[PDB]
């Protein structure tokens, strides 16, 4: 799968993108890859920050749908008319799809003054599409229309960035050691379980339905490991006690400040393992990530990338750097193995480890 190793380039905190063509003839366009939202999306209109936006009149193949569309993120909304077009990704597979492309003529917040990309590939599932869960995503339509295997994989890298996504496939170049694989609990989001916490091989001993509140997902879309209100202060409580040498402001851990150092004291800072839901019954694995990881660099001012929530666990591009991450859609599951990109020092490695013995897994899922 070679074709499509390094095919994924953006900036810090920005998202990653992969290059795509829209039309007939093909019109090449940036796209930010989301597997938290499941919308197709580009620039359609001249604004001030793009680089290049979809021309429809240019294209042959282009057909209206004659609806409108409404879809607004965290921070960021956009607006658009509904269509489909030929579809085609340069380094991804050798194939030609009809897809369903929101042509974005009015945006708020979303277009970043700056960013190098054009539009959204929301690789999530139907029933999170806008305006409801009969627009067909762009994964949906690759996988009806080709045979395309209904699996893809991200090795985020991580002010340049870089990655991979294999469409269709697992590159065994991209990770070390061996895949574990966590139930997606249910085809929206891609919602995983969270049984278990350690900072520091130490248990947060929180009831784990709070880990799960209101819900856990994998998002490349999301730059920061994201955690629920109570485990959040929690979470934090024990990374500040594990890092009591040095003091910071309040300010800082609320992502509010930026926090300086000369060209950085990693060991002080605790290593953070998540225990997911395993294959099978009363099993569970664990994933490790580095402060390396959870610290983002933006003097060396790094910010917190750790951050409370009002809508779940987000398993953020914190979590995904450090991982090869497999979006079996096949088989409901994803895989997490050990990626060969994460950043990295001599005392400490990113982890993928198991079997372990957890009780009431399902418990953890809140209803
Ligand atoms: C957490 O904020 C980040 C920046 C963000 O909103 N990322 C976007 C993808 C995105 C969106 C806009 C962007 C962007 C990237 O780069 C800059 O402009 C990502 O899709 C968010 N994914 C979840 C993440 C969550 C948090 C828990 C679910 O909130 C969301 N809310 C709305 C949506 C859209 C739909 C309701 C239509 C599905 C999705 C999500």
């Amino acid at each position: 799968f070679v074709e499509m190793v390094d095919n994924l380039r953006g900036k810090s905190g920005q998202g990653y993108y992969v290059e795509m063509t829209v039309g007939s003839p093909p019109q090449t366009l940036n796209i930010l890859v989301d597997t938290g939202s499941s919308n197709f999306a580009v620039g359609a209109a001249p604004h001030p920050f793009l680089h290049r936006y979809y021309q429809r009149q240019l294209s042959s193949t282009y057909r209206d749908l004659r609806k409108g569309v409404y879809v607004p993120y965290t921070q960021g909304k956009w607006e658009g008319e509904l269509g489909t077009d030929l579809v085609s990704i340069p380094h991804g597979p050798n194939v030609t799809v009809r897809a369903n492309i929101a042509a974005i003529t009015e945006s708020d917040k979303f277009f970043i003054n700056g960013s190098n990309w054009e539009g959204i590939l929301g690789l999530a599932y139907a029933e999170i599409a806008r305006p409801d869960d009969s627009l067909e995503p762009f994964f949906d339509s690759l996988v009806k229309q080709t045979h395309v295997p209904n699996l893809f994989s991200l090795q985020l890298c991580g002010a340049s960035v870089g990655g991979s996504m294999i469409i269709g496939g697992i590159d065994h170049s991209l990770y070390t050691g061996s895949l574990w694989y966590t139930p997606i609990r249910r085809e929206w989001y891609y919602e995983v379980i969270i049984v278990r916490v350690e900072i520091n091989g130490q248990d947060l001993k929180m009831d784990c339905k709070e880990y799960n509140y209101d819900k856990s997902i994998v998002d490349s879309g999301t730059t920061n490991l994201r955690l629920p209100k109570k485990v959040f202060e929690a979470a934090v409580k024990s990374i500040k006690a594990a890092s009591s040498t040095e003091k910071f402001p309040d300010g800082f851990w609320l992502g509010e400040q930026l926090v300086c150092w000369q060209a950085t004291p990693w060991n002080i800072f605790p290593v953070i393992s998540l225990y997911l839901m395993g294959e099978v019954t009363n099993q569970s694995f664990r994933i490790t990530i580095l402060p390396q990881q959870y610290l983002r660099p933006v003097d060396d001012c790094y910010k917190f990338a750790i951050s409370q929530s009002s809508t779940g666990t987000v398993m953020g591009a914190v979590i995904m750097e450090g991982f090869y991450v497999v979006f079996d859609r096949a088989r409901k599951r994803i895989g997490f193995a050990v990626s060969a990109c994460h950043v990295h020092d001599e005392f400490r490695t990113a982890a993928v480890e198991g079997p372990f013995v957890t009780l009431d897994m399902e418990d953890c899922g809140y209803n």
